[PDB]
């Protein structure tokens, strides 16, 4: 048989966390296995080439509850395939669920997406990489991530969008060259509209055809892997594309669906065949495709549902903790992140003390407090000093990382520089500023394409970001503070702890200045960071300080290679021994116009 | 050459010879072509071997053949398949680079585009045919401007192209077709050798329903054309092919990136181990309406 | 027979240079034609598992010219064999030379390697690439060459070097990322001894069995054509391998070897060079060079210790170099000869007619001795030596030179390129990129060795694999960077392709206090100028007299923060200032780095 008598018995339990090892279409050397979960039907066939499409050709034979199988001689790798299932009176073609690869007969994906019987052997030169990850350590290393859409990155031409292997050469340089420790990859899997940004996703199983076969993605990975990069996939677990094709009533019936009446599109937590599916393509990208970490959006959707009276689906918890339980059991060093706009509590919390489970949440209230601040005009900055200062206190509950994405420079919220408010000067040091603050806020940190070098128009996926910025100073400028800002990152551990260990206020009552200073220490090392948000140049600010002697100038928003003013403290500083903001020395310091200084003792 | 003793102009005729004696001599890798719609042989060959000395042609029997088959009705295109296949009796006589040129394009012998009977997408069909066919077909390639995106009227030297036809989905396809036709010619070295060797026949006997097949091939490498030129589709279609295994199509000239109807093999087509066209083996195919088929096999 | 009236008559002549075409095993599908050249032998006879290793049961018949040939049926691809020659009173078992491929059959670290019956058919997909290759013309064209021991270049396991194919994709990969034009293989050529690097040969015609079979290492240089990178071979006519079976004593009597007992004793090996005077020795080794540009589609060859060969004077040696060089480029217009000699014998790089040896390249070892010699010295020193880095311009035009980096220089104490240099980590990978940046900036074609691209610090260790892990720090991926942009500059710019004395002209070499150099590189209009300061003490204000005014570019900086340097330049746009320095009508007022090179164009 196909299917051993334990193979169905795990996927009647849930516990079939390798089901891609039995469904789908695997090759043989004469044949392929065929295997397909449909319960509520009475009978399934596959239909291909190999049997000029004849439905009785090969029938699917039902070889436990709710499971067909069936061996066709003749189909072979690279061969289109289709299941035909029946519902009584009524017959429909389908895709394959499990699906390795799929790819558009048309030629266009809308019109139609077919299965392609798929191998996924693949030799790979990143064994020096797996054993280096941390996972769960890394919450004490510096975790920089750039937020990438492949196919908006760069075009090689017009519109045109570079291959999974193009893009991993020009991609590794410019990650390695700006200092970002992961690539966060928006969903790749199979998806029909390329609008969608991946986010509807058909082929969850298969790595979406427009960037080439799958072992083109997984080249890429290894590359970037061999280069020292890490690879996070966004993964889509609370809903399916809208397919009459696939998913959707696979069985003429309610199937991945809820059987009680993105609604109608929502996974059924209750059936063990969707959290086995589900677990199982969580497993799949970091088992065949040495995925790093993996990251869940719109969580609050999965957690409520808008005697019992109860809207937290209890379901989408159990399985959102069973997933991450699962990985963590079977990848010890993988990554799971969440973006939960809700304030559940505990989402980057272990299961055992009933949390979620994952290892990072996105910090969105900061990115929405922070975002808010900085728009607002430096005259007027005064009146919401309690926006910038407030962010700390929720700063802590979770593991965060600080999250600037897609979601924020799209749909007329407009670009990052966009968002900053004053002219180009201003709006480069405000964005300097920004990335200032942002790293060293407390919280690991992702930043997606484009906000790098500070571009004007909002994030086009039909389109390729605008290069040619970066023969604008400012853009260029924007881009070697981000790159010197990840070095320090790096080098520097009093930013890799994030916990109220590595966080200290200097000073937070300067609102008419709009001025912050606070410290970040891991033992003996600290980091000093002052911040002026006004263009108001401040002279003679003194700081507190907790040691004396001479101070150095790691960082300078202002500096001129970032585009600014030049106006600094020339390197040294010296620590005066007079008492200062309840600090036994103080620095009495210049203040550049919006820009951060970041200081160090001398050692 | 020929003033109407001879009618040939020796004086010319020596002129012609020192002429590309001389151009080869000072610039070794130059190109010189010669457009002679007279039969005059050896075009192509050195002087040494009493040719005139060009190292390309023009293949004018090749267009005017060609164009002459394109421009009947398909329900007539029956009765003249021996004009179309005959072309490669001649296709290496000389070095020759197909051409369509402003000269078919002018004084009411209408574009290209106006030369193709039928309707619209028929038209299409027909020229985005056509194209694959003169890429196909051995010899390098030539086309003239407007050609490219089938633009309606001849040329007209006055006034500029027609670009506006560019936003009609039927003319921006046939540029995309193109497009990629010159990828392929590019990429693929089993065009680049014009020589005998670099073609083979498959079968040209399919006279009532007017399919050709021929094949390309230089070495390890082999390029597979089959060619429907009724608006009829063609179901179960064999073709032989020498070597078995798997087959990818690398090109449909249907393929709605073009503005065709969609038809062909999108999935891996694999050989079936049964002889024909005293062949191996054979590919069952379905040729779309009025499309060229290139096939290549998988590596 | 085996072989027509007219192939025993070159080879008596010396002129059968396809000699491979009837000497060694030759595959039939029914059985192996075995031909032997072995004047001096009363008896010469097959074995191999096809014959029960019996001795008499297949002797070869002696032809003329001393050939020796003969049949076997059953002896088939695969099949083992060895030569049982006997010299009168003595037998012994002989390996074949023009053996098509070795291999160990104990499968041990140590062993006798045995010629194995082989087919060499193999369908070429380079086509493109060998019919726009250009050889003698790319000395206007620009020529980086990537040195490697595949071996020793990156490991696929601890201990375990990487297959001829497994190997072509990560080799291709890395050297595009760097933009190096070539790469050159040590000898790949089969040899008893790792350790010996593949410079003693006994296997001249069979590549080398530790990473693969021969259409392994075919397969590897059609991909890396289609790939668009030269493929040179490291090739070792000056001497043969001492091991017992092999090129010695062969027919029981000298044949290789001089007759000679006197002229037989030599400094650099003795006993073990080739006998130029032979006619057969000739065949053998013209045959050869042919062998692998025919049969493998190699670029070029490059003769190691052509100084071994030239003195003992050894006019035979020198006509045999003469009609090597000849006999190459009548077969092969666009191939490449390169030679090494340690003598300053004139025009090795000049052609035959000329009186020249007839490579096309020699290597600029004087340059090579002077710059690192000077380099060697503290910045303090150099003030004292600054002849020894201006003067190398005397003599960087008396050949085609390479400047050469290799491996022979980085190791047995030489040091590595990075330990040779002075100072702190940041110094010596400040002066890594300036001697990086002379070497592209100086006439000649360049050529580096494995592991100097990212500034290893052990030496060059054939049993293990490069010190990628170094690739984390951030010194050694800028110097990777730098070389990258360095690469890119040479290949874009053809100021740099023309290394002619029309070339090249001194703007300033006077300045032996601060040790400054400025000189100019130019083609018809296009221009580069190249600023050294070999201090790390930087100068403002420092002007630089320049042909042409107007705007200036600088187009490198080894001093920028992504190379890993201070970050001092001349920021954007130079405008030349209409006063006369250096006998030049403008200048430009330049802020000198530390350690660093700027490259600067006109605009």
């Amino acid at each position: 048989s196909w299917l051993t008598e334990e193979d169905i018995r795990r996927w009647e339990s849930g516990t079939f966390y390798d089901s891609y090892r039995k469904l789908g279409a695997h090759p043989d050397e004469e044949g392929t296995w065929f295997c397909v979960w449909a319960p509520h039907a009475d009978a399934v066939s596959v239909l291909g080439a190999f049997n000029n499409w004849d439905p009785e050709a090969h029938q699917l034979e039902r070889y436990g509850a709710g499971l067909w199988a069936g061996y066709v001689p003749g189909a072979l790798p690279g061969h289109a395939y289709k299941y035909r299932i029946r519902h009584g009176f009524y017959q429909a073609d389908k895709t394959d669920p499990y699906a390795f690869a799929m790819e558009p007969p048309t030629g266009s994906p809308i019109e139609g997406l077919a299965s392609i019987i798929t191998r996924l052997d693949y030799t790979w030169h990143d064994d020096a990489w797996m054993q280096r990850r941390k996972g769960p350590a890394s919450l004490y290393e510096p975790v920089s991530i750039y937020e990438v859409h492949l196919g908006s990155w760069r075009h090689k031409q017009p519109g045109v969008s570079f291959s999974y292997r193009e893009i991993a050469e020009p991609l590794a340089d410019y990650v390695q060259d700006l200092g970002f420790t992961h690539v966060e990859l928006l969903p790749i899997m199979e998806h029909p509209y390329y609008g969608s940004w991946g986010y509807q996703v058909v082929g969850y199983y298969a790595p979406t055809f427009r960037y080439g076969t799958p072992q083109d993605l997984m080249y890429l990975i290894d590359y970037l892997h061999q280069r020292g990069i890490g690879v996070i996939l966004d993964w889509v677990p609370s809903h399916f594309a809208a397919d009459p094709q696939g998913l959707v009533y696979f069985d003429g019936t309610t199937l991945f669906e809820y059987d009680d009446p993105w609604g109608t599109y929502v996974f059924d937590y209750n059936k063990p065949g969707v959290r086995n599916f589900l677990i199982s393509n969580a497993l799949f990208w970091l088992d065949y495709y040495h995925v790093d970490g993996l990251r869940v959006d719109a969580v609050a959707s999965m957690l409520y549902r808008d005697i019992f009276g109860g809207r937290e689906n209890l379901e989408a918890i159990d399985f959102i903790k069973k997933f991450n339980e699962t990985v963590y059991l079977h990848f010890p060093e993988a990554i799971t992140i969440a973006e939960e706009s809700t304030a559940w509590p505990g989402v980057s919390a272990p299961t055992y003390n009933n949390g979620l489970g994952f290892l990072y949440k996105w910090n969105m209230g900061w990115m929405h407090d922070t975002l808010d601040y900085m728009r607002r005009d430096p005259v007027h900055r005064k009146y919401h000093h309690d926006t910038l200062t407030f962010s700390l206190w929720y700063a802590f509950s979770e593991h965060y990382i600080l999250p600037l994405s897609h979601d924020e420079v799209v749909h007329g919220k407009g670009s990052l520089w966009t968002k900053m408010p004053g002219d180009d000067w201003q709006k480069a040091a405000n964005l300097r500023l920004l990335y200032g603050h942002m790293w060293g806020h407390p919280g690991k940190k992702l930043l997606f394409m484009g906000g790098e070098f500070g571009q004007h128009h909002e994030w086009n996926h039909d389109t390729q970001l605008e290069w040619h910025l970066l023969d604008q100073p400012y853009h260029r400028g924007i881009q070697a503070w981000v790159r010197d800002l990840n070095h320090l990152y790096r080098t520097h551990p009093a930013l890799w702890h994030d916990g109220p260990e590595g966080f200290e206020w200097i000073d937070f009552n300067d609102r008419d200045q709009s001025v912050i200073c606070y410290l970040r220490k891991h033992t003996d090392r600290l980091l000093l960071f002052v911040l002026n948000f006004t263009p108001v140049p401040r002279e003679h600010y003194r700081v507190g300080v907790p040691i004396g002697g001479p101070w150095r100038e790691v960082l300078n928003s202002d500096a001129v290679a970032y585009g600014g003013s030049g106006m600094g403290n020339f390197g040294r500083v010296e620590a005066v021994p007079e008492s200062w903001h309840g600090r036994p020395f103080h620095l009495e310091l210049t203040l550049p116009p919006l820009a951060i200084l970041i200081l160090e003792p001398e050692s």
